[PDB]
């Protein structure tokens, strides 16, 4: 089974970023993702049911053998784009390999629904999943990029709303500091062909709206993370957002949260989307599934 | 069998910190670390051979049942104290649970011998261990506090000098930024009743002494960390030097080094010393050994 050399795959990404249409209308940018991400391979045997959680739509994903494990999954794409469909590549492999039922949430997006819309849908969805699952102990919250951020932030809100914390949190290249100001944002920008460093400002500004970027529910790095459940963070080396993950780990760590972080050589932003090309991607996926399933009881 | 609640063990550490003499003579501090440490249990069946690696004294440690893996260990103590004997408690466990032969180096201390003495000793030992082990791929380099600093530093020098790289680096609460300036240094100071933030300043001067605190071989956080082998870092929440772990992870990952970092809730500096008292120490040791004994293949 054939793979790119990680470095050659960065060269492919570099080309893609170079040729990117600079001011792509957001609605065209969204259809472009839907169209490309459709040609990525879905995990065989994983069925997809179109449905809802607390009346927020989601695509539910499982084989014919799923145990009683559950994953609440929040796709990424900077709060302004992405949907469950784009992230099937990834979410169906997590479902299949965990033997869990994954619920991939279609949270309201910005700019048409600014913060706190997405955070509200996430908490609303978890509320409902507890009913369906029966216990918090059987739920992992999981997400990439903006969704990795949502995975902490929704859990900070739910805890304040008095809901029971779930079994663990999985973040892939979390986006958790929208000040965009730490070491990696200056020092690795030139290495990140996916994150959109040069625009992330207004990427974020659409979702932020009027709010404070250090609002703890916008940027969970500034929050009070105490009481949160076990975290697992995977981030690639080639990331403008690397310091978001080392900072999250630092601040959560200091708040008494168990934290496992793993940084992958030569991998780009949310490299787990690209198993077709790089073997690290499947290894990360498989590590994620081992962890999910070890502690979901 | 019996363990303390981690928060209770922290209170026991607070009390020792409160009621310790303000300026003990360093020969007495060393003598008294020695006397207290003889009290902690050592793994049953671990034979203690007094030997050398390339002229540097060491205690070699192993069971009768040991495979062909070697662990080259550097103890902590601020570059000014500690010894293979004081760490028997920790290293005999590393040896037994990893089926390895561990060589706990008696590298040279300061202020008798300042930077670069301990580094050249570590390198010399490694060089010598390459011949005894027959291959770099059966060696792990491990170490705590300054032992952790030197496990990085020694390999940077080993790399400069053209020596192959080992199968991996393990670091327990590594001391890797002698500038002492980062977030945990001030935030978490008062929660740290082992690393002794208030003295660490002038303590470590004995090692540096005229040298620059950002010498890559003194504070590897400032190094070109390219081409170093895979890293496993463990550390506790209650650590003035927590940002050493997260920061080394930042920079090592961005230099393209594999890095896995776990941070342990309510654990103090080098908690793996306290299996007798807290349960998380036995678990961390267990995981470290799994890590170790799975790179050897």
């Amino acid at each position: 089974d054939t793979k790119m050399d990680p470095r050659d795959f960065l060269q492919l990404l570099k080309i893609n970023a170079e040729k990117a249409e600079k001011n792509l209308p957001l609605d065209q940018k969204r259809a472009g993702m839907e169209a490309l991400c459709e040609r990525f391979p879905r995990a065989e045997g994983v069925e997809l049911t179109l449905t809802d959680l607390g009346g927020v739509p989601c695509i539910r994903q499982a084989t014919d053998g799923a145990g009683a494990a559950h994953i609440l999954y929040f796709h990424g794409g900077g709060y302004i784009s992405g949907s469950p469909s784009t992230h099937l590549v990834l979410t169906t492999q997590l479902a299949k390999q965990s033997s869990a039922t994954l619920w991939s949430l279609d949270y309201r997006l910005a700019p048409e629904n600014p913060f706190p819309a997405a955070v509200d849908d996430c908490v609303a969805a978890y509320r409902a999943l507890l009913k369906t699952a029966g216990s918090a102990d059987r739920i992992i919250i999981a997400g990439d990029s903006a969704g990795g951020g949502l995975t902490t932030a929704s859990m900070l809100k739910a805890k304040e709303d008095g809901l029971p914390m779930p079994a663990g949190l999985v973040m892939l290249s979390p986006f958790v500091d929208l000040t965009l100001s730490r070491w990696s944002n200056s020092n690795l920008a030139d290495r990140d062909f996916l994150a959109e460093p040069d625009t992330l400002g207004e990427m974020s500004e659409l979702y932020v709206g009027g709010e404070d970027r250090k609002n703890p529910l916008i940027s969970p790095v500034y929050a009070d993370l105490s009481g949160l459940p076990e975290m697992l963070i995977h981030v690639g080396s080639e990331e403008a957002l690397l310091s978001d993950s080392t900072t999250l780990a630092e601040r959560a760590g200091a708040a008494g949260v168990s934290v496992e972080l793993k940084i992958w050589p030569d991998m780009p932003h949310v490299f787990q989307m690209y198993g077709k090309f790089v073997n690290a991607a499947d290894i990360s996926i498989k590590e994620i599934c081992h962890w999910i399933s070890a502690r979901i009881s």
